[PDB]
């Protein structure tokens, strides 16, 4: 792996959040 794994998020906008 070594990747990410989550979003963080930075915005404040409509979003599905990535984990």
């Amino acid at each position: 792996s070594s990747g990410q794994i989550s979003i963080q998020p930075t915005f404040s906008v409509q979003r599905n959040l990535p984990f």
